């Protein structure tokens, strides 16, 4: 009881979510319990100290009885939320860009200490009425897996999943979340998901129908994929001219940057940071 509960934030990956009160300090925080394994750990322990402005701030680490609660600084709404509540104007585009930028920073960080998150997606970004985003849950998938449904039966979103890891592929690189970072930029942009898939292959033919049908020759090593089948169908290309509009041309290279098939062909988070798309970055506070 070193926290008072104050309200249920919501459902999370792993267990349910508190906006709490620590009884001494009098600091409000966002509580996770997670429904222990020596990789969970070790994992977790790292993250404690993986530090920076853009990522949400792992206050402690309880582990007592069964569980582990997990404490984060708390943050008053999500990018999801945010969205949704933009949809009839949209997120206006010097903060789209300030918030693109703010994430390729907190990126940037996380992989120079090869940790990476593997599961990025709206409901992950956090955002305060200043003008900041954070990414939250940094390296719980590494710690404790990334399940198909929540502890409460829900579906995990595929929407943002890498192509690699939607073919099989176990070796997850920091490439992956360049991928669901470009996912997201592109739904903030055009105020719609991107691939919204409601099964492996829906989410992968769903790009496949926009980025062509991936080939040895755009991705050397794609049919031999565990889950690659030579019958998939042929699509061809689209361009991005029609897939994010009103993108400028410099956000429409960047982007498509971030969505090469082949891993080791997407732009690092450090690379993107130097793309002339940011040249005149600013950071804009934002209607809450
Ligand atoms: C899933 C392991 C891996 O890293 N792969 C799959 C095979 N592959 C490759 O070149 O095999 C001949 C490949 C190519 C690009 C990215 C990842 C991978």
């Amino acid at each position: 009881e070193n926290f008072q509960k104050v309200e249920k934030i919501g459902e999370g990956t792993y267990g349910v979510v508190y906006k709490a009160r620590n009884k001494l300090t009098g600091e409000v925080v966002a509580l996770k319990k997670i429904r222990v394994p020596s990789t969970a750990i070790r994992e977790i322990s790292l993250l404690k100290e993986l530090n920076h402005p853009n990522i949400v701030k792992l206050l402690d680490v309880i582990h007592t009885e069964n569980k582990l609660y997990l404490v984060f600084e708390f943050l008053h709404q999500d990018l999801k939320k945010f969205m949704d509540a933009s949809a009839l104007t949209g997120i206006p585009l010097p903060l789209i860009k300030s918030y693109l930028f703010q994430l390729l920073q907190g990126l940037a960080f996380c992989h120079s200490h090869r940790v990476l998150h593997r599961d990025l997606k709206p409901q992950n970004l956090l955002i305060n009425t200043e003008g900041a985003i954070k990414l939250a849950d940094f390296g719980l998938a590494r710690a404790f897996g990334v399940p198909v449904r929540t502890y409460t039966h829900e579906v995990v979103t595929l929407w943002y999943r890498a192509p690699e890891i939607l073919l099989g592929c176990k070796y997850y690189s920091t490439a992956v979340d360049i991928w669901s970072l470009g996912c997201i930029f592109a739904e903030m942009v055009t105020r719609r998901a991107l691939f919204p898939g409601d099964s492996e292959i829906d989410q992968l033919f769903r790009i496949f129908r926009t980025l062509g049908t991936p080939d040895e020759v755009v991705w050397p090593g794609v049919t031999s994929m565990p889950d690659y089948k030579p019958s998939f169908p042929k699509w061809a290309r689209q361009d991005f001219s029609k897939v994010v509009p009103p993108l400028d041309e410099d956000g429409r290279s960047l982007l498509s940057q971030m969505l090469h098939y082949d891993p080791n062909k997407r732009i690092s988070a450090k690379a993107a940071l130097a793309h002339p798309f940011f040249q005149d970055v600013t950071k804009p506070v934002p209607h809450l």
